[PDB]
């Protein structure tokens, strides 16, 4: 659902704003590196993410 693309601002309900640094995989479970805290690898479809 929610594709990430490196360069792409979010925010995390926890972590607050991070930028996209690299992404793997597709669909519901695709990975994503984010840069807030520090730099956590995630499964985005699966976090409390909005882009911005």
């Amino acid at each position: 659902s929610m594709v990430l693309q490196p360069g792409d601002r979010v925010t995390h309900d926890k972590y607050g704003l991070g930028r996209v640094e690299e992404v793997a995989g597709t669909g519901e479970s695709a990975m994503s590196l984010i840069d807030f805290a520090g730099r956590v690898k995630l499964m985005h479809n699966h976090a409390p993410l909005q882009k911005l």
